[PDB]
Parts: C-alpha cells; structure tokens; sequence
C-alpha cells in the first residue's frame, strides 16, 4: 500500500519538484520531525543480531552521509531501521563544495555525490547528542545502537589528529565510531587506505579510544572504498587483523563508472551509490571476509533495496547491512520492505535466523 504510494507516485513527485539537495534536506526535516508512516512491521526474533558487543534489534541500518549532523536520529529508528550511523562528522564546522553536488541518475537507480565532507563540527554534533544522551542509551539498551562516522578537514595538515580528535569528543556518545578513509571527495583521503600511514593512523585511533572511560568506549570500525587494488585489501585485512579493529564497514561509493550507465549526469565528478555498486560491494565484502577468515564483523552497503540484495551481502560475510541511496527513489517504505522481504528469504533457504546466514557462502 504505502509502498507503492511512494515508489509510483509521491517520490516521482517530489524528485520532480525538488533538485536533490533540496530534497534531501527536506526529508532530514521531515524525519526529525517524526512526519513518517511509522512502520508497522514488528521486527521478529529472526532478524536480531549480536555483533560489535550489541544487540541489534534489526540488521537493517541508515548509512552515513543522510544524517550528517545527527539531527534526525530518533526519527530514523522510528522509520525502522535497526541501526543508525550519523556522519561524517568533521572537526571544524567546513561548508563542503560549491553548489550543485548532488545529482540524481534516475535511469540507473543511482545518485552521484561530492559533498565534501559538509559539516556542523564536532562541537554542535557533541551537544546535539548531549542532549539525547539517555534517551540513546535505553535504545542501545532495547537493540538499537548508535554509530558516529568521523571525517577529516580539509585543510587539515594531520589527519590522525583530526580523527583522535573526533574519538575524544564523540567517542563517548557512540556505540561504534567510523573512521572513514574512503570518501572520494577529499583530496588524498582515501590514500590513508595504504598500509604504512593505516597502520600509524588506526594505532593513534585506538590509542585514544581505549583512553576512553569502559562505559564510553565503542567499537572502532574502518569504512572502505570500493575502488581499492588486491593490494590495498590484502594489506587493510592484514592491520585490520594485527590492530584489532572491530570491524569493517564495505563500501563507500565508487570513483568508477560501470559500463552501461544511462543516465544524462553519468559523468559528473563524486562518488556513485545504489544500484551500479551493488554488486561491486558485494564482491568487496566476499574478498574481505575472506581475507580476514571471518573474524571480522562487516557491515555491508552499497545498491541494498531488497532482501535479496540484503541476503546476499549476508551470505557474501556482512553482519549487518546499510542503504542510503534506496531510500532516495523508495522513500521511507523501503526499510519494511527489505526487513520483510529478508526474513521471507531466511525462511524459504532454511536459516533459522540471521546470525545462520552470516557468511554462508562461503561454507
Ligand atoms: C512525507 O514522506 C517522507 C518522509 C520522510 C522522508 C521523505 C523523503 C525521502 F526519504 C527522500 C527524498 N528524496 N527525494 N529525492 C532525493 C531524496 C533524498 O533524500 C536524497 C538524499 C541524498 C541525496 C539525494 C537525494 C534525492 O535525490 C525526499 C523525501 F521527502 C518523505
Ligand atoms: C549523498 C550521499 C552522501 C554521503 N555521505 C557520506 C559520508 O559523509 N560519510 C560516509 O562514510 N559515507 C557517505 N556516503 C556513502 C554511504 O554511506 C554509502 O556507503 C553509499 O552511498 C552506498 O550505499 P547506498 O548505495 O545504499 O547509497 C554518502 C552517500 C551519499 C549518496
Ligand atoms: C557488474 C557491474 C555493472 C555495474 C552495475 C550494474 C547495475 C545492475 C542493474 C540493476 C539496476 C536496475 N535499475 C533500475 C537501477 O536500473
Ligand atoms: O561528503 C561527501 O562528499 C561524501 C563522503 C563519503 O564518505 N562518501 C561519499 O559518497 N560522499
């Protein structure tokens, strides 16, 4: 009912009237302020997972970059999803790039970004979680936990400052913290990828975060790029494993642009998500399960708008999975639809929950 509302008639509509930064802050408003269809869909006990030293009621999370400011946390859970991952958050508020950056390919089910690492700051993000700090922790509490992504300046001349200094300020509000080295819209960024300046990096990140007060102490986990060489994934696996990250978020948007691409804005500068990264995702998260012999919890995104593309970044090694870019072209009704449709899934290929399918293929 309300799925094919918003998918056949409101979401054309609104695409049609609003360009897509105006719309995505129309929808961050929209959500904060709980003007949702408050989903029906009860979460069964088959779709619950035990990761990241949480329970997560569903494995069904918002990604980064909706949510960049933590305005519209609690509106988020509301519209369903199990997780929510606020960010990237920067040090210092930064205004990202010239206007437009963002840019809609209806014909491919994908968006194109380069935002640039727009952010409130550190400091406004830390009192507008401040000011839900219990509220955060009875929903941690009930399997609904909290993850802050963290960003770098750009005119930042030591990144691992920037990203402990995001660990200090808001590694106490988090259930997980993101050290995102994969944006593709922050000059040499996603060069923190390679192992040398990884292994410095991620060290000083976990130096601080186990500075950290027991009960204010999350989970760290690396957000990787699509794009990288067997190279690259051969060496974050191998300090991945030697460091004792917690985990892995896989992918960020692709720099690429898969042959076929139909849409009119295909070859504008940015990050590509939905549908054309899908099954590059996927491949990443098969590849890194793999590498790290299933030790290491993933979180995977990229091109999810059912529970088939949910089940099958599962069974390829993730715990938990994100969608951002689905909800673009489906609007809030697609969070029921792909938690629906995976535990239909689960149940026609036997698994008895889940946690059953976690890496399946590979078995
Ligand atoms: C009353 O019903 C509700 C309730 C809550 C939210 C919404 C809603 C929504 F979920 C998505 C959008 N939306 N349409 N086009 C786009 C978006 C983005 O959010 C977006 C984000 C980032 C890049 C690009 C885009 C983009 O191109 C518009 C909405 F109103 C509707
Ligand atoms: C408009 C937009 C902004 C994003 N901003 C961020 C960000 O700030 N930090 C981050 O780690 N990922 C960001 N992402 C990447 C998403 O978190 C996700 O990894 C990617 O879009 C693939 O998922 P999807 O295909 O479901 O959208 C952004 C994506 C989009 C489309
Ligand atoms: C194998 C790499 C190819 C690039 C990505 C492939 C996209 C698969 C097409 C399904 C998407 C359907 N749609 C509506 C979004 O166009
Ligand atoms: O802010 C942005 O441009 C951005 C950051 C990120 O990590 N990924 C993405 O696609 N865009």
């Amino acid at each position: 009912g309300d799925e094919r509302f918003y998918a056949e008639h409101l979401m054309p509509t609104l695409q049609g009237l609003l360009d897509p930064e105006s719309a995505h802050r129309l929808a961050v408003r929209f959500t904060s302020l709980g003007l949702l269809p408050r989903a029906r869909f009860q979460d069964s006990d088959m779709l619950e997972v035990r990761v990241l030293g949480h329970k997560f009621r569903n494995p069904v999370g918002i990604a980064a970059g909706f949510d960049k400011h933590g305005e519209a946390v609690d509106g988020l859970y509301k519209m369903g999803f199990g997780f929510v991952e606020i960010g990237s958050v920067t040090p210092k508020p930064q205004e990202g790039n010239p206007r437009p950056r963002v840019f809609r390919l209806p014909e491919d089910q994908a968006v194109i970004n380069r935002y640039g690492f727009n952010s409130h700051g550190l400091s406004v993000v830390e009192h507008r979680l401040r000011a839900r700090q219990q509220k955060q922790a009875k929903l941690t509490e009930d399997g609904l936990p909290l993850g802050v992504n963290l960003g770098k300046n750009k005119t930042s001349v030591d990144a691992a400052e920037d990203y402990a200094e995001g660990v200090r300020v808001l590694g106490p509000l988090a259930d997980y913290l993101v050290v995102n080295v994969s944006s593709p819209n922050t000059a040499g960024l996603r060069s923190l990828q390679g192992k040398a300046e990884l292994r410095r990096l991620l060290t000083k990140v976990l130096q601080e975060r186990d500075g950290l007060r027991r009960v204010h102490r999350p989970a760290v986990l690396v957000k990787i790029a699509p794009d990288l060489t067997s190279q690259d994934k051969e060496d974050i696996a191998s300090v991945v494993k030697e460091l004792g990250i917690d985990g892995l978020i896989v992918t960020n948007t692709t720099v690429s642009r898969p042959a076929g691409l139909q849409g009119a804005l295909r070859s504008e500068t940015g990050g590509l998500s939905g549908k054309p990264l899908r099954d590059l995702s996927t491949q990443t998260i098969r590849e890194m399960y793999a590498l790290t012999q299933g030790r290491v919890p993933i979180i995977g995104v990229g091109g999810v708008s059912s529970g088939q593309d949910a089940l099958e970044k599962i069974r390829a090694g993730a715990s938990l999975v994100q969608l951002y870019t689905a909800l673009t072209f489906w609007g809030p009704p697609v969070v029921g639809k792909v938690k629906r449709e995976l535990e239909a899934l689960l149940k026609e290929q036997g698994f008895g929950g889940v946690t059953d399918a976690i890496g399946a293929d590979h078995r």
